[PDB]
């Protein structure tokens, strides 16, 4: 309905997985690159939900990116997050990626 916004969407997630890449890498990061990932993903979130105003795809997408936004907030309270959770976060996250990529195919 808006490609515009599809897009906007589309480059913040970019940005959303690189983040959180270069972070998966390092075993402490910023408190600036952890903020970045998550303002990142606050925009992503924001203009997902934008576009809501197959539907069982987007249906599983919204779920699962709902998951991974909570997911994430109980490691916002961490100095420290074990790669256990950024594995359980990691998981998660790729099939957030999928979904919505499953979606261009259209
Ligand atoms: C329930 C609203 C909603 C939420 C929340 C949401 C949350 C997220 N998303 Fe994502 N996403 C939503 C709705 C969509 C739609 C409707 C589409 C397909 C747009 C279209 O016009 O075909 C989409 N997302 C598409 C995508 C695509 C594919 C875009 C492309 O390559 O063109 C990616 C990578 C993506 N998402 C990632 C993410 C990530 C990461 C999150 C984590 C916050
Ligand atoms: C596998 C790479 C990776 C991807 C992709 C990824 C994608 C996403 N993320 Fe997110 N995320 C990744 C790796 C991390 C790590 C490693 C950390 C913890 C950083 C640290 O130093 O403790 C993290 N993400 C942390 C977070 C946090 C908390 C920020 C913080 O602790 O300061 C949030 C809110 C979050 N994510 C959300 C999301 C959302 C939403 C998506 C989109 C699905």
């Amino acid at each position: 309905g808006s490609p515009e916004l599809r897009e906007k969407h589309r480059a913040l997630a970019e940005q959303v997985y690189a983040d959180g890449q270069e972070m998966l890498k390092n075993t402490s990061n910023s408190p600036e690159l952890r903020e970045k990932h998550r303002a990142l993903a606050e925009q992503v979130y924001a203009t997902g939900q934008e576009m809501l105003k197959s539907p069982e795809l987007r249906e599983k997408h919204r779920a699962l990116a709902e998951q991974v936004y909570a997911t994430g907030q109980e490691m916002l309270k961490n100095t420290s997050n074990s790669p256990e959770l950024r594995e359980k976060h990691r998981a998660l996250a790729e099939q957030v990626y999928a979904t919505g990529q499953e979606m261009l195919k259209n």
